[PDB]
């Protein structure tokens, strides 16, 4: 229901007790997924879904600073599926952005970009059916 890719301006960044909410399906045959916190430029943390990497599924989180892309952070622990609904939540933390899927704890990724207050974009890209994109304060 939401064009992909799809950007949600995060008025002022981020901030610890910022949650944000990701609903959509994962397309049938997908390959990538990917969440971009950014400020400006710079990608804050770039959260991958890889379907297919060396026919393995992992997830790889980075930061991009300066057109460069950091050292990767992968976890292996992968709750997506190809054709299935899901709900990712991100919640800022003081020290770094905690990741739940459908409801389960899935990976912490500490703050790189220190300026919270000005990752004040969203961008949700990939092989989805996109639902909706919101964030609440808890
Ligand atoms: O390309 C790979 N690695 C280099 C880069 O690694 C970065 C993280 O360190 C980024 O993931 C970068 O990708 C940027 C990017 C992703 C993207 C996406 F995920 C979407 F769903 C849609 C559009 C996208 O456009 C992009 O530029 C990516 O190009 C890569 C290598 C090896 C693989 F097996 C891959 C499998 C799936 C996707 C990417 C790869
Ligand atoms: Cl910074
Ligand atoms: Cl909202």
């Amino acid at each position: 229901m939401l064009i992909v890719p799809y950007n949600l301006p995060l008025p002022g960044g981020v901030v610890p007790r910022m949650l944000i909410t990701i609903l959509g399906t994962v397309k049938p045959n997908a390959n990538r997924i990917a969440l971009d916190f950014q400020r400006g430029n710079d990608v804050a943390f770039h959260f991958n879904p890889r379907f297919n990497e060396n026919n393995r599924r992992v997830i790889v989180c980075n930061t991009k600073l300066d057109n460069n892309w950091g050292r990767e952070e992968r976890q292996s622990v992968f709750p997506f599926e190809s054709g299935k609904p899901f709900k990712i939540q991100v919640l800022v933390e003081p020290d770094h952005f905690k990741v739940a899927v459908n409801d389960a704890h899935l990976l912490q990724y500490n703050h790189r970009v220190k300026k919270l207050n000005e990752i004040s974009k969203l961008g949700i890209s990939g092989d989805i059916d996109l639902t909706s994109a919101s964030y609440t304060m808890i």
